[PDB]
């Protein structure tokens, strides 16, 4: 149906057409008022245009990369070289305590060292509630509990230390993070299980295509630079 | 600085200009490749422009509305007619049970009814883990626990019944909501405090200005309808 000039294509259908009509009426009025000729409007339209030109070009390059056949050896070599970083699933449960100075940390660790086995985690819980400067933990008073997490979910040096422990054990030397020094207690830790090559393969193809696509974009962009007047 | 013809408008800045340059290069190339001449691109631009026309029109109406001073008696009559519904602060802690059909709810309530008070809430908790159709509640298995909430956060019919209970008491007849039928147990409930007009003033003005802005859009749109050739 038609609102003045503009074209639009059960009983609910009518209500929809009513909304469409109202919208066309506002569009027409906005054009009549020349709101698309305000600088703000023009600026916004060109930002959108630039963004969309860049994204369509990207899609074009991606569609050309998706055509390239990735060799089996390249996916198997990627699997062998990156499985232990990318395809091992291992959930840990741990508590931590964060402090300002490596000395404070050392003293806390000393306070745990002297506990009987039965009282180790309780002591840790108490020291976390008393001394942590992790604001989340300090506020929750949950004994420095981090819940369950993967190695690729915490900062690398924290994750390494946590996963290197065996359950029931804590770090005997403080751990350096930018937030300060951590003492970590491991409650539990699953045995690592790696995804098999056949299970990782589609993911691997996608990661190698992503790699080709980014290299291709950077190659193309450098060719465009060498043929452009930049000042 | 300038990329071919295109124009661009200390170490973060360097990276910024570089990234901007790369983007201009891509924009120019996309133009060279005539990606802006495809049906898809023109369609997208047309949609974005239409949307933005409507938004700028609205924004304009809002800018004209914000100039209007809302009369004091309007805000005071708003306050007086709507204070007990909108401006009472009352925090509650309660447990609830949602069911599809009223009969299930009644059986559940009777199941609580046959319990001594000391085992009533444990019974409520079991019943909540078993028969609730709140998926959040069903998944947490926390006994229909809702934490703390204000009186203006729940469905009206929920809040009236939950807030009419005394602490430790539960609803003796199920409560009708669109999600089904409810049974409520009241753990805690603060004493109601109604906000003063002086405290309600800034929030109220924002509500009444909103009321006008929506009324003003409808008024104008209806006039726009009478001066247009609509054909169906
Ligand atoms: O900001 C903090 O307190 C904090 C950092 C951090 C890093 C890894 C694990 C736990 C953590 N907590
Ligand atoms: O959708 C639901 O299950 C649900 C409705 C509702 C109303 C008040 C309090 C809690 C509630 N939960």
């Amino acid at each position: 149906t038609k609102s003045d000039f503009d074209m639009i294509k059960e009983k609910e259908k009518e209500a929809l057409i009513d909304q469409a009509i109202r919208t066309a009426l506002v569009e027409n009025e906005a054009k009549t008022e020349k709101l698309d000729s305000t600088p703000e409007f023009k600026a916004m339209m060109e930002a959108v245009k630039k963004q969309a030109l860049v994204e369509f070009w990207a899609k074009k390059q991606a569609e050309e990369v998706k055509k390239v056949q990735i060799p089996e050896k390249e996916m198997q070599d990627f699997y062998n070289a990156n499985k232990d970083q990318l395809f091992v699933k291992q959930e840990a449960h741990a508590r931590h305590i964060l402090v300002k100075t490596e000395d404070e940390a050392k003293r806390i660790i000393s306070e745990i060292d002297k506990q009987p086995k039965a009282k180790k985690e309780a002591k840790f819980i108490e020291l976390a509630n008393r001394d942590t400067i992790d604001p989340n933990s300090k506020n929750a008073q949950n004994g420095g509990d981090l819940g369950k997490f993967q190695k690729n979910q915490m900062a690398p040096d924290f994750s390494k230390a946590a996963f290197a422990l065996t359950p029931g054990d804590y770090t005997k030397t403080p751990v350096k993070t930018e937030f300060g020094y951590h003492i970590i207690y491991l409650i539990s830790k699953d045995s690592p299980v790696t995804y098999t090559y056949e299970q990782a393969k589609p993911t691997i193809k996608g990661m190698l295509q992503e790699k080709l696509f980014q290299e291709r974009m950077n190659q193309r962009i450098e060719e465009l630079r060498k043929h452009a007047k930049i000042v």
